[PDB]
């Protein structure tokens, strides 16, 4: 540690390993482009902040093609920065790049991109967008045929159509806009359906409630709905996956908010030897971080014993031929909260019995 | 929730579940007219106040 050579004062600032989880940038999306379009320039993520800040690339033609209009409809609706990609280079840029959670189709069907860019590891949970032509109720086993069921995806059935750009918005951006204004608004693990959508477009299509029926189960599509309380709003927080564990997107998002904040601190701690006193910095970090989810609402359970355990250690989580190898090991568990999916009402005319 | 990228002020209204029932219109009726009835347009509820 130190050295003493000639007498004197030395002054040496020996300190403890400060860890600290932050937490940043929820759902920054990414738009694949239209391959035709000519002012994105080949292979470069071009950032956007604003709509003039968007303008400056372009200064007209709002009217007409389906990127214009998609990225239009994306900052009325939340407020965000996103990349514009072409979908040619799609996969050669994404994984290079700071913060992208939300590869969104702006109607480009990258559905085989998607698939080769998303393992477990990485996140990016990516929305789709549904089909553009009708569907009925009994073409229902067809219709779903064409998404390959994976819990990293969401579909949303009726394509918008607006006031202004008379061609038909694509449903994923309209919907990328408002997963960043629920994120911001409410947090990540609240879901993002039953929001109006603040831009002025109705659906193409009108929503039966029976078509809804056989729709939203198996790989499930979410279909924006408008009713006369709210006006046009999303109505489905189902991903394309049909089990119990990863069936919601806020279920799905949470998972990916908590395992890119940890992994972002986990960078400090990277090189530190691992012995009781690391190991106990860095148990105290990730617990104080899934405390705060718990005061916010985020996890479910009484108290904090139930709502998440995290489990570092010699013994307990990793063995000690492990420690030589030279790999600690952190387990964590967490409690998301799902979405009142079916709310159901039980009336009994018995009140002594209750 | 919140993300904090540049120094600032930042306002941001958390609010709870506001949740309070309504009641109203408990008893509004519908009137099978008769089907010989020319003046009632078809497949229409033609809604009259008073």
């Amino acid at each position: 540690t130190t050295v003493t050579s000639y007498p004197g004062v030395y002054i040496e600032e020996l300190n403890s390993l400060a860890l600290s989880v932050s937490n940043s940038a929820t759902a920054v999306p990414v738009f694949a482009v239209d391959e035709q379009n000519q002012y994105i320039s080949e292979d470069n993520a071009i950032r956007i902040n604003s709509w003039m800040d968007y303008l400056n690339l372009i200064g007209n033609f709002n009217n007409e093609d389906k990127l214009d209009v998609s990225v239009r409809a994306y900052f009325a609706n939340g407020g965000g920065y996103c990349y514009l990609v072409k979908t040619t280079s799609l996969e050669k840029i994404i994984p290079t790049l700071d913060d992208v959670t939300l590869l969104v189709a702006a109607g480009e069907d990258i559905k085989t991109t998607v698939d080769v860019l998303c393992q477990p590891g990485k996140g990016l949970f990516a929305v789709f967008d549904g089909p553009e032509t009708e569907l009925t109720i009994n073409g229902a086993e067809e219709a779903k045929q064409a998404y390959t069921a994976t819990p990293f995806a969401a579909v949303y059935y009726p394509w918008l159509k607006a006031d202004w750009a008379n061609i038909d918005i694509p449903p994923s951006a309209v919907m990328a806009g408002v997963y960043a204004s629920v994120d911001l608004s409410r947090g990540v693990w609240k879901a993002p359906a039953n929001v109006a959508l603040k831009g002025g477009l109705e659906p193409k299509f009108l929503v039966t409630d029976e078509l809804q029926g056989e729709y939203n189960t198996g790989r499930a599509i979410n279909m924006i709905r408008n009713f006369s309380n709210t006006g046009t709003t999303v109505w489905g927080a189902r991903t394309l996956e049909d089990k119990d564990n990863w069936r919601y997107v806020p279920v799905r998002r949470l998972f990916n908010s908590v395992e890119r904040d940890i992994k972002r601190a986990m960078s400090f701690a990277m090189f530190e030897p691992n012995n009781q006193p690391t190991w106990e910095r860095v148990r105290a970090a990730i617990s104080n971080y899934l405390y705060s989810l718990w005061q916010q609402g985020g996890l479910a359970g009484s108290k904090e014993e139930d709502a998440y355990f995290v489990q570092i250690g010699k013994g307990i989580t990793m063995t000690q031929e492990q420690i030589d190898a030279g790999q600690m090991i952190v387990k964590v568990g967490l409690a998301a909260v799902r979405p009142a999916e079916f709310i159901i009402l039980q009336f009994t005319q018995d009140v002594e019995q209750r």
